[PDB]
């Protein structure tokens, strides 16, 4: 069986891995849920706990501790070790019966366990985006030393670029590591997008357009934070250098493609010219499940894809003066560095001020564009921890500088 | 280095192969041109030995042998190994300087280099469809003797179809042997089809339709008899056939879908839901290239694909009223036995009568139809010569049995 941990349990990564486990349990005996860590929704972990009936509990907040131990007796036939904060996320990472886990914890603790997973030689099924473009080197460095962890992207693009290779070349490398296009034989990507709301507005009409117009009916309903990336298309821009370090593609090979259908996922040219893509309808729980049975498949009883129904699919290319986000991640990709950590941290601040109605549309690509002009590159920490400090510390300046240009202007 | 034979050197797919190694070896000398076998094209295979020269010469043709040795004289610092018909052919299996086999010719003698390269555990590049519709059977039971022998698909969708599985599974399996599907994951196959010359006719527009129609302003230039089979789209009934023997995938989980760009060349859907397909322009390079550097890839110098370019991809389903080949396809494929050598051999007399103008579009499903009706099943011969002449007699009956309908209503 794969014993799988969930980190984050009940955010929309980790009940969507839950789900897709449920239904392919149902077909087959196939996952044993070992561990689950929240941070404080103690109930909704005792109702999981039910179901489940994990080996391990852990909650991030102590004060809650008590009233997790308390729940857990309803449950029969169920002696769990019940576990407390980073100590007890520590202590998962560690055992020898955990072989994979989903980390769908957002910001820096969702990367304090994706460390701690790797130091411990475990599969890590990533979906934070903002740890890889923040901490790409950081993570490459750890991932050197712990020759057997490894990180398997559940984006659902760089799943789907994942999917698209040979096992046969993948199992002599792996993720985020040197020469991994090399040994896969990868010419350039495609890295498909939705386009987002704003994707045939008028530069006049770009001007006005509010958080509510980019929040207004979702194609598939999904956070804030995202759902602004997906309409500046930074949330792309973002996907372009989290490509360039999961797979060492050169950014001149990476190829942003506007594909509204959303049932191309995103598409692989090896050096030989012939394209591989992967397709489904948008639904997360693919590339969630890849990444708990790669190198393998299983059944699944989702909805086969009716081609014929679907009947066209559609490309263009996306307008980097309309998008400008975009050329802002290249920009910021291609002159390596730090530059990638400022350019999310900036995004952070501004995005968020564009959600709250502080700042106009194109405001938000100024401010990213101002924070990355007053970055100068620093020397790159060689000391593992010196590293994560210098991380960490950019990230705050990069914040703090967003914020004073806003804070001048107003 | 890759040690080619390519048997019909001067046929398209011959001269396809020999530019893909030309432009390949440009970039990296890769492949050694071993040998190369013609019928009678005498002084194309003399242009060619110049270029390549191969160790190995064969003309089937008895008749220009001797102007084939006089003419390689002209070649400085040159001694091949000149050969004349079937015993030629063999010797040239049987060499151990070849590695691999592109058999490039139609009819019989297709299905005879087939069989002796198998029987010399080579790699067998086979681009002869009619050979494993017709001798499927044969091929598995020689393919189960002879257990390093393996077949690669050329035909482009069965390329495709090769090309979206995971190597890391191929390697533990083969084409034609059974459990193929089982231990590569598929669920079903998506078999693209450019819909053909007759795709948006009427009813009664296909009831006049000659073989000029078919044959007159081509989208992508090819021969005759394929070209009637794309007219009424047998060629994707053979291509049925061909998918459920090469990759033991039953005949309900093939579906045929008109994708009238030809980019899409073909789609795998997995156990899982996940569909994986292969795309390209439409260059026969690609999928005879991949047959000689499978389970790799190697550089070339093709065009690379501009999606954005091509814009839009279409898919919708045949109509069996209009193209009832398709569906005596399946009902033959279905009832299994020696129905395909039937299917086969009759389509081969009524596609070259309407492609003669002796009878009209609904005829050739028509004869076709009655000839399958006609056939009695036979036990399937144990041994493999037995089974080898059981298929050439069969072949022969309905092939009669065709001409003898057609005579009758003349
Ligand atoms: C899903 N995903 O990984 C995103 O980044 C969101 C993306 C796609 C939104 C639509 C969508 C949702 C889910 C999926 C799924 F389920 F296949 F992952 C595919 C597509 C927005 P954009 O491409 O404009 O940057
Ligand atoms: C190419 N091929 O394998 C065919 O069977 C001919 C096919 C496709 C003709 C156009 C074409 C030519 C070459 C290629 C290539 F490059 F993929 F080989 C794709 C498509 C006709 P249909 O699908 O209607 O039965
Ligand atoms: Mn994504
Ligand atoms: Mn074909």
């Amino acid at each position: 069986p794969i014993n799988v941990a969930i980190f984050g349990s009940t955010g929309s990564i980790g009940t969507n891995a839950l789900n897709i486990i449920r239904e392919c349990n149902k077909i087959e005996n196939v996952f044993n849920v070992k561990a689950l860590y929240v941070n404080k929704s103690v109930n909704e972990l005792y109702e999981q706990a039910r179901e489940f009936l994990p080996e391990y509990l852990c909650i991030h907040d102590k004060s809650v501790y008590e009233e997790l131990k308390e729940l857990v007796k309803n449950i029969k036939d169920y002696k769990p070790i019940i576990l407390c904060g980073d100590e007890g996320m520590k202590e998962i990472c560690s055992s020898n019966s955990i072989d994979k886990i989903v980390i769908g914890i957002d910001s820096f603790q969702g990367l304090y366990s994706t460390m701690y997973a790797i130091m411990n030689n475990k599969i890590v099924a990533l979906a934070n985006k903002e740890s890889i473009v923040s901490a790409g080197f950081f993570l490459k460095k750890l991932l050197n030393i712990h020759k057997n962890a490894k990180i398997i992207p559940v984006d659902s693009e760089h799943s789907a670029i994942f999917q698209c290779l040979d096992n046969n070349k993948v199992l002599k490398t792996k993720c985020l590591q040197d020469n991994f296009s090399k040994i896969n034989n990868i010419n350039k990507i495609f890295l498909c997008s939705s386009g987002g709301p704003f994707q045939n507005l008028t530069m006049d009409e770009l001007k006005n357009v509010t958080s509510e117009n980019a929040l207004k009916h979702p194609k598939w309903k999904m956070g804030k934070k995202i759902t602004i990336d997906s309409a500046t298309m930074m949330n792309k821009g973002l996907e372009v250098i989290e490509t360039h370090f999961l797979f060492d593609v050169d950014y001149n090979d990476i190829e942003v493609i506007v594909h509204k259908e959303c049932i191309i996922h995103s598409c692989v040219e090896f050096i030989d010219k012939s394209v591989i893509s992967q397709m489904y309808y948008p639904d997360m729980q693919i590339p969630i499940l890849y990444s708990l049975t790669w190198p393998d498949r299983i059944k699944t009883n989702l909805k086969p894809l009716d081609l014929a129904q679907v009947s066209t699919l559609t490309f263009h290319k996306p307008s980097l003066e309309h998008f400008p986000c975009i050329k802002l991640a290249y920009q910021a990709g291609i002159k390596g560095n730090f530059y990638p950590t400022v350019l999310n941290a900036s995004n952070e601040i501004a995005n968020n001020l564009f959600l709250n109605n502080k700042i106009k549309y194109f405001d938000i690509s100024s401010i990213i564009s101002q924070v990355l002009e007053s970055f100068n590159s620093q020397k790159v920490s060689e000391n593992s921890e010196d590293l994560m400090k210098q991380i960490l510390q950019i990230h705050s300046w990069a914040k703090d500088k967003a914020t004073d240009i806003y804070n001048k202007h107003n």
